[PDB]
């Protein structure tokens, strides 16, 4: 039995890789093992509990902020002494953390093969961000297969020296990630009937306008009185003092605080439509096929603004209003938003992950790229 | 000067080819050259920085036993970043391929200073061979702020791993500085009878066999050139020392010496008129002080040279060694020739190069001129 170690310390990391985990345990003469290497060992179990998922070791780090070199001495050492004791016969790392490299270069300086997950990103710029370019691109140097999630990301690799033959194209496992999540998840409890609308205004930029965007909330909630709006705000000082005072009278509106993965799945999932102005959670809506609306006006990957997912009702209040309000009055033009294809994976790069691997390991054939 | 430029290195090869940096960093407005040493023989590699006039100024700790690669990188990486910070470092130059010198690199780099790395570029294409050196140079030139490349075609290797134009300086070898320095700060071995003299040097190991009938052709030419004195610094190993010491011993104007030091061969090679040898890093520094040199093997180990014309090849044949070498030396033409021919490997000053490499970064100065091969 071959044994494959996915090595992560956060829950972004941990739900993009559950998919892999999952894959691999479905391939015959190998076996998955998950190495913690993150703080907040009880997050992190309890992020990968949504997927029936439980860790193998744990790596022993500090619970603050610990210089980047110091950080960098205390996994090195520890992480070459786990993967060896866990006969690793391969290693798969994610994302662009210092700790995902020192990982990598443990793994390395072992001789244990190791495959990076969601590769090729590039900013062309070390200063920015810092350390986490230099990071990714330290980690691809020591990669023996690269999992790019697009045709830009191997582009970025074959310009890097990496080898054709060492670069699979496998779309997002983030995709297949919040599909699963949004089916395991459970929406919060108490929520009237629906239909629903989710509300999360995240972005820490809209500080002032904060006030105003839940002005237009409140109207456009008095517009739909047969509609349940849920909004989880971050019950932040700033951000309540500026939303509750506004939103918390509205029998329409319902406040939560933060949501979990799961539970945040599945309400989007439960939703008519999205409001938010996070990058993060429009690429979700865009995999659960549910129409999203940004409260922006520029700037991001046109990938989804390439017709379809996503939609932009700007900062201007009254513009707000009128896009979402102008959305929920036209619903069969949000059915063309939820038929949209979605640019950014099949569902399946989880799988294709743990194929790539079976491959490297003499257990089954190459698969192919996956084409959007 | 203001700004700092700490060159860290552990290794007596290494300080080697910094040495030259150093001095001609040292001789640039407004920068002030350090160094840190990151090895295990402190007092050793001391004394090897002494010939070239120049001290540490902090030393790393580390371990003298054997150790885990992990193990070590963990070790270097908190105590570099600490001591690059603490020198107030704006600016780090590292040479090499050893796991220390990406170490270094990487605190350099997590500390926000601009790292250097000096005769970058060359690479075996597998990550298994040589390991962990080839991922070493890799990953260290993934955080390099100006790559100094020795050849055209180490720069094409940076190119090809994403490395930009702008980034990359061709140089030329360091080394070549390095002779030229441990020459004009050496000096000659004591005694020796008035010259000219002809260096002499046989240590390839698979030649041992046919040493005494080398020597027996040297003792030839040097009966041919009573107004030369032959000198030979014979290794002492002494399969070598059977093998020669029989036939060279009483012979009038061959001296033979025990090993020299770096600089003390330097100074003998830079006087004389040519070198005998049959290896291949000899060979390199004759070419660097622009000594005519005669290689006793059928083929070069490197066609670079030969192509240059800064070396005749004499064969191991002894009858074919004795007409060699004593043609080269009744043809002042040829042995001219050689000594004008220009050196394939650099022009002695790869060292101002990356110093004016530093300063253009720092943004005191223009960016050099790529050297030329």
């Amino acid at each position: 039995m071959k044994r494959v170690v996915l090595a992560f310390g956060t829950r972004p990391e941990a739900t993009k890789m559950a998919p892999v985990y999952l894959a691999l345990r479905g391939i015959p003469g190998l076996k998955p093992l998950v190495l913690l290497t993150g703080q907040h060992r009880e997050q992190l179990r309890q992020a990968l509990s949504l997927f029936g998922i439980q860790e193998d070791r744990n790596l022993d780090v500090m619970q603050e902020r610990q210089a980047l070199p110091d950080l960098a001495a205390r996994i090195l050492p520890q992480a070459a002494r786990a993967l060896k004791e866990m006969g690793a016969d391969y290693v798969l790392v994610h994302g662009d953390t210092l700790t995902t490299f020192a990982v990598a270069w443990a793994a390395f300086l072992e001789g244990i093969p190791v495959g990076h997950v969601e590769a090729g990103l590039r900013s062309g710029n070390l200063k920015e961000p810092f350390p986490e370019e230099a990071n990714r691109r330290l980690t691809d140097v020591l990669t023996d297969l690269d999992f790019a999630p697009t045709p830009l990301a191997k582009a970025n690799l074959l310009k890097e020296g990496k080898r054709e033959e060492g670069i699979l194209v496998t779309g997002q496992t983030g995709v297949d990630a919040v599909l699963l999540a949004a089916k395991l998840g459970r929406l919060p409890e108490g929520l009237p009937e629906g239909p629903y609308v989710t509300v999360t205004m995240h972005r820490r930029e809209n500080w002032p306008l904060l006030s105003d965007l839940a002005q237009a909330l409140k109207r456009v909630a008095e517009a739909f009185p047969h509609l349940t709006f849920v909004y989880p705000v971050h019950l932040n000082p700033v951000v309540r003092e500026a939303v509750f005072p506004v939103l918390k009278g509205v029998r329409n509106f319902v406040l939560l605080d933060p949501l979990e993965y799961g539970s945040m799945a599945a309400l989007m999932r439960a939703s008519l439509l999205l409001v938010t102005d996070s990058g993060g959670l429009q690429e979700e809506g865009a995999a659960l096929g549910v129409p999203v609306v940004v409260l922006r006006n520029v700037t991001e990957r046109p990938e989804g603004l390439k017709a379809g997912i996503l939609k932009l009702a700007g900062t201007d209040p009254e513009g707000v209003y009128r896009v979402v309000k102008g959305l929920l009055e036209n619903p069969e033009e949000l059915s063309r938003m939820r038929k949209a294809k979605n640019p950014y994976g099949d569902g399946k790069a989880g799988l294709m992950v743990a194929r790539g691997v079976a491959w490297r390991l003499g257990l089954g054939p190459r698969p192919e790229d996956w084409l959007p």
